[PDB]
């Protein structure tokens, strides 16, 4: 088997990207925010305590014939921009873009904090991290991915995420029409439960490339690419007036600046950002101070390859006995 959906920007930013999912009988479709860095399906739903609920679509399991209680299953998750989540499970049936997957845990929050009550577009989260780190208890649970792996035409699945467009989510197959020359792959550790893996290096703009291991995540439910301070100060001296602000939260930029490419490594092979993929707009609106795409790790703990890094390039997920991750330009 396959499926194939489309996933959008939630706003003209690229913040975060939804992906349609239907769950039950008959389907609920709720949009999801599909990220490999986290191994829980959880939604919005009938339970949610009703003032934590403003705009979202919910999952109502009373309403699904297939719907079934995992009777003293809990979850909890917090994720690492200080968001969390949590509540209790049921199984049901679970479809993305035509691929079906029966008795998938579906984590019914009870609870949401403040960041997702005010994101009205984002009805939830579908992991594709390594299940070792759903957070059900007492008996964990397995990925949407991971459940679905033994029927696919090949145990993959890929990101294409678009610039200020969609993009396209695929199980099962790799479209040899979405990418351009060659899928360089790479190896991943699943130590830490993410697709975790080494670039070779970056460059600035039309500068020389640096040959340096850079260990970080695949993750695309993380808007930013965060690197070690050492990168992120070499990119940003590119910019003039470009300043680390302590009071922002990051790296800030004259948002009159044209901002210049950043490439990173992958084996021998390299994807380029383009300067424009690092800009997130006016820190407040009407501000002439812009957000930059590009902050450091320091302090996170582990350097993330989010949706500013992924969405130049085709991503192959390999799910095989050795995971691998592939990248491709496109």
């Amino acid at each position: 088997s396959t499926g194939s959906a489309t996933t959008t920007p939630i706003d003209s930013l690229d913040d975060a990207y939804i992906t349609p999912v239907q769950i039950g009988t008959p389907a609920q479709t709720l949009n999801l925010d599909f990220d490999t860095g986290s191994s829980d399906l959880w939604v919005f739903s009938s339970e949610t305590t009703a003032s934590e609920v403003d705009g979202q679509t919910i999952y109502t399991p009373s309403k699904s014939t297939t719907a079934k209680l995992l009777s003293g299953a809990t979850w909890s998750i917090s994720y690492g921009d200080g968001s969390s989540s949590s509540g209790d499970v049921y199984t049901d049936t679970v479809s993305v873009g035509g691929l079906t997957v029966t008795g998938q845990a579906v984590e019914s929050a009870k609870k949401v904090s403040s960041s997702f009550t005010e994101d009205s577009t984002i009805d939830g989260l579908l992991g594709l991290a390594f299940s070792t780190l759903n957070t059900v208890s007492p008996t964990q649970q397995k990925t949407f991915f991971d459940n679905a792996k033994a029927s696919l035409d090949s145990p993959v699945f890929t990101a294409d995420l678009g610039y200020h467009a969609p993009g396209t989510y695929n199980f099962g197959f790799i479209d040899t029409t979405a990418y351009t020359g060659s899928i360089t792959y790479t190896a991943v550790s699943t130590k830490q439960g993410f697709w975790e893996w080494t670039s070779t290096g970056y460059a600035v703009g039309s500068g020389t490339f640096k040959s340096t291991s850079i260990d970080g995540i695949a993750d695309t439910g993380t808007t930013l690419l965060y690197l070690p301070a050492t990168v992120v100060s070499a990119y940003w001296a590119q910019v003039s007036g470009a300043k680390s602000s302590s009071s922002v939260g990051g790296y800030v930029f004259p948002c009159s600046a044209t901002l210049p490419s950043f490439t990173f490594g992958v084996g021998s092979a390299r994807i380029v950002i383009p300067g424009d993929y690092i800009d997130f707009g006016p820190i407040s609106t009407g501000s002439s101070s812009c957000f930059g795409g590009i902050q450091s790790s320091a302090g996170i703990g582990i350097n993330i390859f989010g949706d500013v890094a992924l969405k130049a390039a085709f991503v192959v997920f390999n799910g095989a006995t050795t995971p691998t991750l592939g990248f491709a330009s496109k």
